[PDB]
């Protein structure tokens, strides 16, 4: 479903969990938790992740049938 | 936060709450529930909502500093 493949993008740019999380102003554990199973980020926060991370939602959040 | 002011966009094109929800493959209850206050949509689903709705997430989910 969500897949939360943000980390792949993060490692893609060699991104650290701390930096974008710093950019997001949210806990690093949460951000690196989301890729695992942590409650999905709020839509604007997702926009922020995309906007600050500089990547479209689709790439960071994989598209699935569901 | 999210605001979920999708409704306004949905009314804006005279979109049926039912129709996109069907496109999304989710209940109107949920889709029209989210705009009211129901749990925020799955991020991937959100992509789909904008995708079927044909409008950016930000329009439906406006930006709030937090």
């Amino acid at each position: 479903m969500i897949i939360n493949n943000l980390k792949l993008i993060r490692e893609k740019k060699k991104i650290s969990q701390s930096e974008l999380a710093a950019l997001l102003e949210v806990s690093r554990q949460t951000i690196n938790g989301i890729e695992k199973n942590k409650y999905n980020p709020s839509l604007q926060l997702a926009l922020k992740i995309a906007y600050y991370l500089n990547t479209p939602l689709e790439d960071i959040f994989q598209w699935q049938p569901e």
